């Protein structure tokens, strides 16, 4: 197994829209890539002992005990047996994620994903025991359950056998040659690798001029891109 | 009646079982606050086999989302969605990158119809013809748009009046025992007073933000109150 995912969550059971579904799902059955769940919930001392508790110097909303999260992730570690296994907590605190992180996370051998909830976990479970914190976008959610999943999606993607360069796509077009009085443009219809080539780059360097020219911004454009782009800008 | 109305237009809609079965967005449904839709374009299709994708023009690896399916579903749930002002997005990485702003935006509205593509993306006459708004949920490519629409739903959700002002990081958290393998929690959280424990967190929240996204600072006006507190921060710390 390529990868192997170990998420700490106290729901366990959302983590089916992946195994169950899509490439994650594929990658699973193919054998490529490992998924465990560790509910914290279980490694509380009693009954009586919840996962999390209220906060000190008050205020509303419980935060999650220290304990449980170090009994679901000493027991991950334990089943990721001797890989070498990078702790994140998936917060809005972390570094946002973007396709280069993806890339990074990708050539892991294990992965042990914390999924808190609204009111956060103990400041000491982090500065002890996790080594990265990421970020899926500048956006409120009410846990990081979605954002484990959104991490696991993306990194699963990258995985040999499972299936970028700073620039949007091109558009896409399928049967029929005709829909609703509008019709596929002609290059991709009748045209060499070249022609398609060179119009599927100036259509990516447009849109991406468009709507996120802080993308071009980090990027440096070639001979071929410049043109290309002006030409693009000229012709609209 | 609802608040909200979301249709999802989807070729899995069981994934959306992790929104309608957990958290607020489940609290809402319950709470009639926030009714949630799905229309798998399989069921629009004419074959036996059930083939939402066909080979795209000029090429390439991968399959593209025939408009025949997304035309039948978006139409039956625009049809669902009965008088309510319905604005339809597009979950693409190409689109407008979501902030918290845009959440805003997006709660604004009575009716959302958000179309959850496969494989490598959906036909661009499609998106030119019913498409209102394209977003995106960050600078990484996933493989759909399902869990970028449950992020959407959450996000907008949590706005909706009932389902529960900064723009800044949290303070840290601290919960028993007062101390676990040598460290304990800031004597300030212990005392017990108001005000102290108020302007402490503040400050943390202020100081987090500041070293962590100071972005989040520089497109931010912070008052003489916050002003003080953080240039504090700054220079008590080693
Ligand atoms: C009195 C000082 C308080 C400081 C005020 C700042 C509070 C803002 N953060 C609260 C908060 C913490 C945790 C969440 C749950 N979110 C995630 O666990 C999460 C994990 S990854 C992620 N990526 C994008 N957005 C996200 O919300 C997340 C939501 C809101
Ligand atoms: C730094 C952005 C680079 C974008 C260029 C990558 C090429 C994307 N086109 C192919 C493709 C389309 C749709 C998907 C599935 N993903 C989404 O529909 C999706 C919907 S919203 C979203 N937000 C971030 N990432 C995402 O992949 C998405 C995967 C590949």
């Amino acid at each position: 197994s390529m990868l192997w995912v170990g998420v700490v969550s106290i729901f366990p059971e959302m983590f089916r829209a992946i195994s169950d579904y899509g490439i994650t799902s594929r990658a699973v059955k193919q054998g490529l890539l490992t998924l465990t769940c560790w509910n914290p919930r279980v490694y509380t001392e009693d009954r009586h002992q919840t996962v999390d508790d209220r906060p000190f110097g008050g205020g509303p909303g419980m935060v999650m005990k220290i304990k449980p999260l170090e009994g679901a992730l000493a027991d991950a570690r334990q089943a990721a047996g001797g890989r070498k296994a990078k702790v994140i907590y998936l917060s809005p605190q972390g570094r946002q994620l973007t396709q280069a992180g993806v890339r990074e996370l990708a050539e892991e051998e294990a992965l042990i994903l914390i999924a808190g909830r609204y009111e956060g976990i103990d400041e000491r479970f982090i500065e002890e025991h996790v080594d990265e914190e990421w970020s899926i976008g500048d956006y409120v959610l009410s846990g990081g359950e979605l954002p484990a999943m959104v991490l696991v999606d993306a990194v699963t993607r990258l995985l040999p056998g499972a299936l970028t360069d700073g620039l949007l796509d091109c558009p896409h077009y399928t049967r029929p040659e005709v829909y609703a009085d509008k019709r596929v443009p002609e290059v991709l219809l009748s045209g060499n690798h070249e022609h398609i080539r060179r119009w599927r780059l100036q259509q990516a360097l447009g849109r991406t001029w468009e709507r996120r020219a802080d993308l071009l911004d980090s990027r440096s454009l070639s001979g071929e891109e410049q043109k290309l782009l002006a030409e693009y800008i000229r012709q609209r």
